[PDB]
């Protein structure tokens, strides 16, 4: 039986505040702590603290952790808006999608770590959202591998642009330095470095590196474009 | 002053097995921690307990966690081998290189969260590594910005593709089902996926998820190809 068909029990009313209970009301109150938090934070016991309820009565809709992260994931997902269908447009349809995308992960950071660990989230909001970006290229003439290789390009670029952002905003939560801050308080050890002339290319890049003429805004869709450009190369081959 | 050239204290033995200690001692012990139990498992108490020393002892040439993490991460990517200049051929140099990092992070898949979350590491087998990356394209005619564009797509698909690998292993270390086990026992719920007719691309695509015509070893390489052919058309235009 997989979680997304397992049988969601009738709404329970508890002893401890009195209100009901439901799986979907337990995820939600899972993804607020977590986007605070992160997902470890975000334990049964926690989340049971949340809800005000005893934490035996949330493993009543949702057996276990794992469970309860994979339902996290795909409630998020449902709020990406994306249209039924992709239209004519495939680099449109893909350009939304990433945006969709990007925009989803820093709400909820916790996903540059839960999306795709191991095992594929199959539930409705994933299932729905992949239709869309794989219905993108799928009214092309490929061989399913072809198909599959070229969207994992594209999603290993979103999602690689993404994590990065996500990394330095955690770090900057933790450590209370910034990407400024920080590149900052490197100047004088990146010059020590310049200087030696041990890593000329790390020395062409430096200025680029440290202070960007371009924000991640204009970054993620520059480098969006030119991946949209040899996508397009490898269906005129074909 | 940078970790990277924080001048390490001369060996100090210890009054516990009596042996001397060093920096890179540390960071050998913790990467073997890590190794088996993750990077959360390698605490500065933990990597004490197994050199056998007093954990004050290693914060004398380690001072935080987050600067244990970072040598970590420099110390394993000076297994890598590369030459010591990347060649005439940048296809060629690229491809090495990518292999060399498939291979590191399997064999330290804490680098699949560990490698830049937030700020680059500037230690000295990073950079030469990376002088040997954006070397094979700093002999042609682009851009800073096209440069770390490129060597961006290529990065983020050699990441992305080993973050999926190891989240695979790592998820059957904790749960003992692996990618195999996984997809048999989702068979069921595939086929009512497929049978409800509302996910036609997942359909379509359900054979070579669930079991593809080519290994990771197959794959990395032929997206790689196929990376390295639109780098390539990049290239011819500038």
């Amino acid at each position: 039986v997989s979680i997304w068909m397992h049988p969601e029990p009738a709404g329970r009313r508890s002893a401890r505040s009195h209100r009901t209970l439901s799986r979907d009301q337990i995820v939600r109150a899972a993804v607020k702590v977590a986007d605070t938090e992160g997902v470890e934070a975000a334990s049964m016991r926690r989340v049971a603290a949340e809800l005000g309820a005893g934490t035996m009565s949330l493993y009543y809709y949702v057996p276990t952790k794992e469970d309860l992260v994979e339902l996290m994931v795909d409630e998020v997902i449902g709020e990406t808006r994306l249209p039924d269908r992709p239209g004519p447009d495939w680099r449109a349809a893909l350009t939304l999608a990433a945006n969709e995308k990007r925009a989803l992960w820093l709400r909820h950071p916790w996903l540059a770590t839960a999306w795709r660990n191991g095992h594929p989230v199959w539930g409705p909001n994933s299932l729905r959202q992949q239709e869309f970006v794989l219905g993108t290229l799928g009214v092309f003439d490929l061989q399913v591998d072809e198909l599959l290789s070229l969207i994992g390009l594209y999603n290993g670029y979103v999602e690689s642009f993404v994590r990065n952002e996500v990394g330095w905003l955690e770090e900057a939560r933790r450590t209370k330095v910034d990407m400024r801050e920080w590149m900052r308080r490197s100047g004088p050890y990146a010059q020590q470095l310049v200087d030696s002339g041990e890593y000329p290319m790390f020395a062409r890049v430096l200025a680029e590196t440290v202070a960007p003429h371009m924000g991640p805004d204009q970054r993620f869709r520059s480098g969006l474009e030119r991946l949209l450009d040899s996508i397009g190369a490898s269906l005129d081959r074909l």
